[PDB]
């Protein structure tokens, strides 16, 4: 408390923060005197990127609720201890290396706490004990490596917790001294967990066993090579699972068997070379499966069977076998939901494209986008595709870039696309072995194509 009109300057030693208080109170100068009543009138401060090193003085602002200090140079935050009305707090992008146990002992009304992009290395026990109303905690982009069992104890109303771009990996290795640290114990309301970008190479079963309420788990960009059976056993409410960008080489059978609400599974960028049958048996809600950038070849009949709600399937960048193309096509004759199908950079060839035309020729195909970039397709894969382009009325996008289509192949497609049942909006035929003469004839005849918004003919550079 102050009891005399005092210059801002005298209360807030940091020239930059004084200027913040001046602005915040609408005074012309830091030399202007303030009263306690005026300091009591401050319930919100927005001071991101203000070149602040020091919030000394803020102690005298008993009523602050919303405090935004992102982008400054704060290392200490003692001055905040007792601002008990704080509900929203942004301290991201400062120079905080360390936090005392108990700095938030008194911040009982805090609901949102952003601590991202600092240089925290560890956190003492119960550093958030008394934040019972806290629902969002962001600790991404720190250097965190050292947490105990109970660093997140007391946080029983937490709904979002972001730990991305830290270095927690060693804490979850089995040989780690004491065993792995199960620091998600009790987090019963947690709905959103982002654990991407640590160096995680093991994942103990039971790290998530209490997360009854989880909807989104992000494990992207770690070093994982396998998942223990039942590491998701009790994540029953889960809708989004992101396992992209790991080293996954095998999945156990029924790692996801208890995840019936799952709508989105990102398995992209790994080294999966196989998938056990049944792995997708109980995912009847799943609408997006992304398996791109992996080393797939063969797959059991009915790895995709139960996925009758599936809507986008991405198998780009694999070495899919002609067999697998028949399963996919199989799915489409039955599912009648699959809309996007990405098969880029696979050796499909005529053999696969024919298999895939079978479905497209089936009245019940809902397929809207097909991408067969660089699929090693021929001019006679196009006789077969053309067949469908006349019929498959739901088909709107077709990408055949970087294939050896040639002119006789392209012509097939123009006679098809000029046909009454063509509803195609987009055609990509870049690098398909075409002349300008070709490309110009193509462009011209497709101006008559009623549905065609979009047409690419690049990397086809020969004049006659
Ligand atoms: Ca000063």
């Amino acid at each position: 408390t102050i009891t005399v009109s005092t210059p801002i300057k005298q209360i807030f030693p940091d020239d930059a923060f004084a200027e913040t208080i001046k602005a915040n109170l609408k005074k012309k100068s830091v030399t202007d005197a303030v009263t306690q009543n005026e300091l009591n009138s401050i319930d919100q401060i927005i001071a991101n990127n203000s070149d602040i090193k020091s919030v000394q003085g803020i102690q005298y602002l008993p009523n602050v609720r919303y405090l935004a200090l992102g982008g400054n140079k704060l290392h200490d935050i003692s001055a905040l201890k007792e601002l008990t009305n704080l509900g929203w707090l942004n301290l991201s992008n400062n120079q905080l290396e360390t936090l005392p146990q108990g700095v938030f002992e008194k911040l009982t009304n805090l609901t949102t706490l952003n601590l991202s992009n600092n240089q925290l290395t560890s956190l003492p026990q119960g550093v958030f004990e008394r934040l019972a109303s806290l629902t969002t905690l962001n600790l991404s982009n720190n250097n965190l490596a050292n947490l105990n069992d109970r660093v997140f104890e007391g946080l029983t109303n937490l709904t979002t917790l972001n730990l991305s771009n830290n270095n927690l990996a060693r804490l979850w290795k089995h040989a780690n001294p004491g065993g792995p640290i199960y620091f998600l114990k009790g987090l019963t309301n947690l709905t959103t967990l982002n654990l991407s970008n640590n160096g995680f190479d093991e994942l103990p079963k039971e790290v998530f066993k209490d997360l009854t309420s989880l909807t989104t788990l992000n494990l992207s960009n770690n070093q994982l090579t396998s998942l223990p059976q039942g590491v998701f056993e009790r994540l029953t409410n889960l809708t989004t699972l992101n396992l992209s960008n790991n080293q996954l080489t095998s999945l156990p059978q029924g790692v996801f068997e208890r995840l019936t609400n799952l709508t989105t599974l990102n398995l992209s960028n790994n080294q999966l070379t196989s998938l056990p049958q049944g792995v997708f048996e109980r995912l009847t809600s799943l609408t997006t499966l992304n398996l791109s950038n992996n080393q797939l070849t063969s797959l059991p009949k009915g790895v995709l069977e139960r996925l009758t709600n599936l809507k986008t399937l991405n198998l780009s960048n694999n070495q899919i076998t002609k067999e697998v193309c028949r399963h996919v096509a199989e799915l489409l004759k039955q599912a009648a939901s699959l809309h996007e199908l990405h098969l880029s950079n696979n050796n499909i060839g005529e053999e696969g494209a024919a298999e895939l035309v079978e479905a497209l020729l089936h009245p019940g195909s809902t397929l809207e986008t097909l991408d067969l970039s660089n699929c090693n397709l021929t001019k006679e894969a196009c006789r077969e595709i053309a067949r469908a382009l006349k019929q498959a009325t739901t088909l709107h996008e077709l990408h055949l870039s970087n294939n050896n289509i040639g002119e006789e192949g392209a012509a097939e497609l123009v006679e098809a696309l000029l046909h009454p049942g063509s509803t195609l909006e987009t055609l990509d035929l870049s690098n398909c072995n075409l002349t300008k003469e070709a490309c110009r004839e193509i462009a011209r005849a497709l101006k008559q194509a009623t549905s065609l918004h979009e047409l690419h003919l690049s990397n086809n550079n020969i004049g006659s």
